[PDB]
């Protein structure tokens, strides 16, 4: 059985679920919280 590429990819594919939650907490800290630069 698949587990490194195929496995996360075709499970977090649309991103807004249990899981695929605190995900997007970084999609808008990540260049946030730091920048400046």
């Amino acid at each position: 059985a698949v587990s490194e590429i195929q496995f996360m990819h075709n499970l977090g594919k649309h991103l807004s679920s249990m899981e695929r939650v605190e995900w997007l907490r970084k999609k808008l800290q990540d260049v946030h919280n730091f920048v400046a630069l």
